[PDB]
């Protein structure tokens, strides 16, 4: 039922994922300034700015966490 589960990495697969190391989006969100609910809502907005915050948690690219979303884009 479209929900958000398509391609992209799911609600869990995201932190799940990440925190599988020891990251939480309440201390991405915090260690730049940006209250909580923007990094929250960053999953919706056109906002690849606080995508590349979360990437660059683990030193890879947003293009990782959203595939289906860009196209060999850089």
């Amino acid at each position: 039922c479209s929900n958000e589960k398509a391609r992209d990495w799911h609600r869990a697969d995201v932190i799940a994922g990440l925190k599988k190391r020891k990251l939480s989006l309440s201390a991405l969100s915090r260690q730049f300034g940006y209250a909580p609910t923007t990094l929250a809502n960053a999953l919706e907005r056109h906002w690849p700015k606080g995508e590349q915050i979360i990437a660059n948690a683990l030193e890879t690219k947003p293009e990782v966490i959203w595939p289906s979303r860009y196209q060999a884009g850089e």
